[PDB]
DNA sequence: AAATAAGCCACTTGTTG
DNA sequence: AAATAAGCCACTTGTTG
């Protein structure tokens, strides 16, 4: 599946993991946006930090990222 | 919906509440069995004490049930 | 409206007496 | 296996600076 070539690309140095997302969520502490090697920003999946996971992102709701172990320690 | 027509029977006294559903899950201190007027269990769906709202119930997983706000205070 | 997320269910994997 | 539910996402409605 289209999450597990993401986490490979990561693992292989192909993607970077973005310092950080412009916004107000307390989800964006812990996670973060992921760079193709042309600096391109992946679209539709986010990184976290804390356990390494590739997680789908979408604009029109943040509560999956939200309730994710992770964030909802903050 | 299917959901609206189980809460209409219920306000209407066609459908009572259940007194207990035999499990182990803390959910079952707040949420009750529907049933007919024949005495039969309405399949499917299952009806908070605190809420008053119908909910799905599926014999397969017990999480929507779990943290729906009115379990998850338990 | 850009951003955030309550709050229901779907769904697959994992657990446990 | 009967029962329970972690833990990801889908999805519609609602909120708010
Ligand atoms: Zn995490
Ligand atoms: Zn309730």
């Amino acid at each position: 599946m289209d999450n597990l070539e993401v986490k490979a690309k990561i693992n292989q140095g192909l993607y970077k993991i973005t310092p950080r997302h412009k916004g107000t969520s307390f989800i964006w502490n812990v996670l973060a946006d992921i760079q193709k090697e042309d600096d391109t920003l992946v679209e539709g999946w986010v990184f976290c930090r804390k356990c390494e996971k590739v997680l789908k992102y979408t604009t029109r709701q943040t509560s999956n990222l939200c309730r994710h172990k992770c964030c909802a320690s903050l």
